[PDB]
Formats: C-alpha cells, structure tokens, sequence
C-alpha cells in the first residue's frame, strides 16, 4: 500500500527509533543498510536531502533529519503523543536528548574511536556530568506522568529512543545507582513484545 | 480562554519565532523578558523544565524547548505545514537549522560576548563555511516549493525564523552575494503586515 524504506547506516544509531517504531505498528518498510564502503557514492548519489543519513522514503518521496523522519512516523502510528500537549512534551524532551547528545559526543567519539581525547578524563569531566543532568530530567518526567511512561499514560517514540540508549549504557557495565527509575524504565519498554520481538531478530551491531 | 506567557530573554534569540507567530495570528501574549538580576534567581527556582530559557506557559503549564515552542504554537495556528508531509518538512529543515546553528555557535558567542577566541578567524574558518552549506540547502527548498516560501504554497514558521535570522546577518553587514533568493525570502516574509508591525514595534535589542 503506502511503501516505506529507511536509509541508514548498518548500526542502531539515529535509525533505530524508526525501525521500533515500525515494529509497534506492525508496519512493513525496507530496512535498507549502507556501509561504511558504500556511502562515498550513495553520497555522490545527491540522495540525502542534506548529504546525511538517516533519510526516509515515502512512495519514494524523501524526508531527512532522525527527529523529523521519527516525529512524522509516531504521528503516522499514533506514537507521537494522545493530546497536542502530549506532543509537544514529547518533543520537548526529544530536543533536550539531543542538546544532552551534543554535550556527550567528545565521550562517545572518543570511546567508539572517531575522536580525540583520553576515555577515563572525558568520562568524568565530560559525560558524567551530561548524563547527570539529563538523567534527572528524565526522572522528572518519570515522576510527572505517574505511569512508567516519559509522557502521558501510553507508549511514545521517546520511550523508545530513551530505553535504547539507557540498554546500551547499561550493556556497557553503565552505573544506574542514581537513576534506578531509568533501568526500569528501558526493562518495561524492550519487554513490550513488538519491541523485544524486534530486538530478538534486528541484525547485531556494535552500535 | 487559553492563557499564554512565554518567558525568555530581552532579545530576539530563540523565543522570537513564538513571538512571530504570535503576532502572525494576532494571539495577545504575555511577554515576559528576563532580566539578569532576575535569572539565577528564576534558575534556582526550578521555573524552567530544564533549566534555561526559552519556555511557554500554556494556563500555567510549563513547556520548555526552543523549537518544540514553536512547533506546538505553529500547530494551533496552521502554521506548521497543511499536510503531514509539509510538517515532516518543516520539521526536516527546522532541525538542519539547529546543526547550522551548533556548526555557527562558536562564531555568534564571540560576537555576542559570551565565547572565547577572533571574531574575524572565526568568522571565516567556521562560521562562513557553515552559513554556506545550509544557506545552499535553503535554496534547494525555495526553488522545490517554486512558491516564494520554503515549504509548499504558504507561510510556515520556518518562514518566520529564517527570515528573522537573514535579515539579522543583512541588518548586521553580512554579504548575501551568493544567496539573492534568502534576500528576497527575508524581504517577502517581513513585508507581511503583523510582522512588518512587529518589527517596528517590537523592543529593540542587538540580538
Ligand atoms: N541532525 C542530523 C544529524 C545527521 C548526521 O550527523 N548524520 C551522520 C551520521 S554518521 C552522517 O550521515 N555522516 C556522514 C556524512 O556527513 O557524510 C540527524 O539527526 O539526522
Ligand atoms: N535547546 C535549547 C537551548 C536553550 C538554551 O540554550 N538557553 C540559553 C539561552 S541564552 C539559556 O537559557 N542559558 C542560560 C542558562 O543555561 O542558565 C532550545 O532550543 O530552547
């Protein structure tokens, strides 16, 4: 009917919210992976609106940006909030994962290797303090909405988002004694079987 | 009876596309400038969801983040796109604008004060080559929409926040030589009558 295909990167990563949002609606979408060899001439392609993945095709229109192609899903799916104010929490609390993600990244780079730096001192000078900050944001939420849930009473893609980057923090033998709300969280929403379904199956990827 | 106050600081920044589309509408607003002898005390309050500037009061509830602001406002107005594709779009090229402005951050600090390092090496080692990129993205989107507006046939937010940023960069001496059509844009989008209002009524600030 309509077709969906998802250009990302063979990894998790900024793709990963989409591929479970997919999953919770049951919806079908080629899953399409380029790797690290291949990118160079899909890039020479002028395919990506802005030169990046991940981008997304609808009847093979395409939309750009990870947050605009999983908004644009979720609300597709009725993943992106019940109310407009649920909505815009949602998105409110989307905008700050990323301002926490930009605040990170000289950790992540230099742990996953793409950067400069010494891990242990970006650990505790750089990451520490990020994750601090923005985990208590998120408990915050936890504690407004009164469900178990980041926003309102049911499942939204910032759940997703937010459990899988908490999982693999968690993985990595991540210390979660100040947030325990956070490890429960990110156990309710991979238990929820779509989401574990397509956990169980997705291919494995270091990221 | 909806009740709307949005609290930022006395200047344009990121709490003046809300503004925008509140003049835009003609919705009444309570304009709430922050001054500096009242921030850290605000701060320590816990006002802010996230501890900064801007959020909206919508009846008293509190809604934090720049673009989710706009995006909630923009939605209540039909000012976010007319299908759930030009939203997506809107969305797709608000968040580009976000990573032009992280990629220029370190050259409107310098400016404005806050960062450190030579406005004019900054200017041509990070801020030009930026402002390049995205300003060549934004005539790829006003030559698709073939309409004068960014997105599709008619005014988005988008329109409201570029148009306020290039005419920023024009006021301020910046050279638009290469982009004409981001000229035009800015010109066609403050002709518009609430805005053109708005502007020469609005509290003068150099930013
Ligand atoms: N704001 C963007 C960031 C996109 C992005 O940074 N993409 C990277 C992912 S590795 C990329 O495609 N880099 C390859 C390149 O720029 O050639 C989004 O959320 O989708
Ligand atoms: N992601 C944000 C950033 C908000 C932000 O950086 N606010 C600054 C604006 S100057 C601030 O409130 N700084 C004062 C402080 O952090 O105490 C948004 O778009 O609203």
């Amino acid at each position: 009917m309509v077709s969906y295909k998802l250009t990302y990167f063979n990894g998790r990563g900024a793709g990963e919210v989409s591929r479970q949002i997919f999953a919770y609606a049951g919806q079908q979408y080629e899953d399409n992976r380029v790797t690290q060899e291949q990118w160079p001439a899909l890039k020479e392609t002028c395919a990506a609106p802005f030169g990046q993945l991940p981008f997304l095709e609808v009847d093979g229109k395409k939309l750009a940006q990870s947050h605009a192609i999983a908004r644009f899903l979720a609300r597709e799916f009725k993943l992106n909030g019940k109310t407009a104010w649920e909505e815009a929490q949602v998105n409110s609390l989307a905008d700050q994962y990323k301002d926490y993600s930009s605040e990170a990244r000289p950790y992540f780079y230099a742990v996953m290797g793409f950067g400069p730096g010494d891990v242990e001192t970006l650990k505790k000078d750089i990451f520490l303090p990020a994750f601090e900050k923005f985990y208590g944001f998120l408990v915050n939420f936890l504690k407004a909405s009164g469900s178990g849930f980041l926003v309102g009473d049911s499942l939204t893609w910032i759940d997703l988002a937010i459990a899988q980057h908490s999982a693999d923090l968690i993985a990595k033998g991540g210390d979660f004694s100040k947030f325990p709300e956070l490890k429960a969280h990110a156990e309710k929403i991979q238990a929820i079987p779509q989401i574990k379904k397509w956990i169980e199956t997705r291919p494995v990827t270091p990221f």
